[PDB]
């Protein structure tokens, strides 16, 4: 019981990288996941200097509730950016990796979101923080998870790359390898 191999879709879901990149990278995430905020810092960067910025690679990030409400705020919040901000994206989605603690207890809040929202965006943390409340963009949380729960997602992160599924997200061997070896054929 793994996840399953196959292209997941990145349709609708935040992209970074020249359109037509012939590799497409997707990570499955999770803000409150320490395994991802190590991939963020550890692995991420090193995909975009080695791939992305020569446009070999177009990466993705889709949303996986595992951390509860917390997860589902940060998700939420991360919707609304990528859709009324999406040049600002990225900024967003590395600085609320690089807020969380390493400690257990919750830590998303409304004002935390809305004090990233403000640095990283043009977006009004007052406007986030009304759709947090509201819980405005729930459809594009619940479109994630349909896609989750298709591809049988059992731990963060789990990235893809085309049909691939990468056992260790930790291992850079293993991902630029597979990289390169889709991008052979
Ligand atoms: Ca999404």
């Amino acid at each position: 019981n793994d996840a399953v191999s196959g292209q997941p879709s990145i349709k609708g879901q935040p992209v970074l990288g020249k359109d037509d990149a012939p590799v497409t990278v997707v990570e499955f995430g999770d803000y409150k996941c320490p395994s991802c905020k190590v991939f963020n810092s550890d692995i991420f960067p090193k995909i975009q200097k080695d791939f992305i910025d020569k446009g070999d690679v177009k990466f993705s990030f889709v949303n996986v509730m595992f951390h509860g409400k917390g997860s589902r705020l940060a998700a939420l919040a991360s919707e609304e950016v990528w859709k009324e901000d999406p040049d600002s994206f990225w900024d967003f989605h590395e600085k609320l990796f690089e807020k969380q603690p390493d400690t257990e207890q919750e830590w998303v809040t409304p004002g935390l979101l809305g004090d990233l929202a403000k640095s990283t965006t043009k977006i009004k943390p007052e406007t986030l923080k009304e759709n947090l409340d509201k819980e405005t963009f729930a459809s594009q949380v619940e479109k994630d998870s349909d896609l989750n729960q298709k591809m049988n997602i059992q731990a963060t992160p789990t990235i893809y790359v085309n049909d691939k599924v990468i056992k260790n997200f930790a291992d850079y061997d293993e991902i630029k390898e597979t990289i390169e070896k889709e991008l052979k054929g």
